[PDB]
């Protein structure tokens, strides 16, 4: 069957932890009492959780109120733990308590207060980073997000500040594990989730955070357009190309789904020039095709860390300043 893989970085570090770092199912919830928050306005639905504004009447502090729709306890316990394992990290959210509606009991999750929120190639540049400290960090943590895209990425540009939130699709990295592949919106989904390659890991997210750069400097979104998970990885190969993909999928021993064997064809790996047009052209540099590129390959280990993508001469004026 197919060849085993591990992370090229933070391979052991949940495996020198104590077991209640990442054992999130034996972790005991203390819940408080949703009555001390009043909900003030609704910010927005999600797949799994509706987010308002509210108040702490205890101290009359706003607050974020994500109130989880039915989902299982494990996952609830992981989101928390996960949350708890990252508090203080750059660009994390800061979970502050977590409640239970009293007649209901429908859990809800606390955060500190952001604002939501014409962009510059140099803006560009600067978020981009911050994403990448807080992906570093939580790898760092043995943790992959596993679904950054836009709707996870709340944005300040008033005080230049980003939040990497919505963690409810977050894991633990553990060298040798089979994760469910079904994650992840469709058009940020790595190649490996869509051949079925169960011994994912970090790297899953470097795909994601390419997937956003594309859509950002070619202003297409979404980059890859698909109509179903197969159409998704045939519109990846139009552009990586197909013999990259049989490379990739021979290495791993990867068996492709039937429905893929007369949907992919054969396809030159395109020039990002392709891409270029003179209403994206000031957001496109050789630097952001450079490690455009260097992020979206079939091949997960060969995809640059995100501290190796903070190296890359696209941050150079971030970085200084
Ligand atoms: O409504 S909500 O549920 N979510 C909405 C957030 C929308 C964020 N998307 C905007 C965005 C962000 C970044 C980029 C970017 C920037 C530079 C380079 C590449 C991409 C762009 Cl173009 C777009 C929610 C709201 C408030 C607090 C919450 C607290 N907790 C949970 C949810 C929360």
């Amino acid at each position: 069957g197919p060849v085993p893989s591990r992370a090229r970085v933070y391979t052991d570090v949940n495996t020198h932890r104590p077991r209640e770092y990442w054992d999130y199912e034996s972790h005991v919830v203390e819940w408080g009492n949703q009555d001390d928050y009043q909900l003030v306005r609704k910010l927005g639905r999600g797949k799994y959780s509706e987010v308002f504004e509210a108040i702490n009447i205890t101290n009359n502090e706003k607050v974020v109120v994500k109130i989880l729709k039915p989902v299982k306890k494990k996952k609830i316990k992981r989101e928390i733990k996960i949350l708890e394992n990252l508090r203080g990290g750059p660009n994390i959210i800061t979970l502050a308590d977590i409640v239970k509606d009293p007649v209901s009991r429908t859990p809800a999750l606390v955060f500190e207060h952001v604002n939501n929120t014409t962009l510059t190639d140099y803006d560009i540049r600067f978020y981009m980073y911050e994403i990448l400290k807080a992906l570093d960090y939580c790898h760092s943590m043995g943790i992959m997000h596993r679904d950054v895209k836009p709707h996870n990425v709340m944005i300040d540009h008033e005080h230049r500040k980003l939040r990497l939130i919505d963690w409810g699709l977050a894991e633990f990295y553990h060298p040798g594990q089979e994760y469910n592949v079904r994650v992840a919106s469709r058009y940020f989904k790595g190649p490996e989730l869509l051949v079925d390659y169960q011994m994912y890991d970090y790297s899953l997210d470097m795909w994601s955070l390419g997937c956003m750069l594309a859509s950002m400097i070619f202003r297409k979104e979404p980059f890859f357009h698909g109509h179903d998970n197969y159409d998704q990885l045939v519109r990846i190969a139009k552009v990586l190309g197909t013999e990259d993909l049989y490379d990739y999928i021979d290495k791993y021993n990867i068996e492709l789904d039937p429905r893929f064997n007369d949907i992919l064809g054969r396809h030159s790996r395109k020039r990002w020039e392709r891409f270029v047009h003179s209403e994206n052209q000031h957001l496109v540099s050789p630097e952001a095709l450079d490690f455009l590129d260097k992020l979206l390959r079939y091949d997960h280990q060969s995809r640059l860390t995100a501290r190796e993508a903070m190296e890359h001469p696209y941050f150079y004026t971030v970085v200084k300043d």
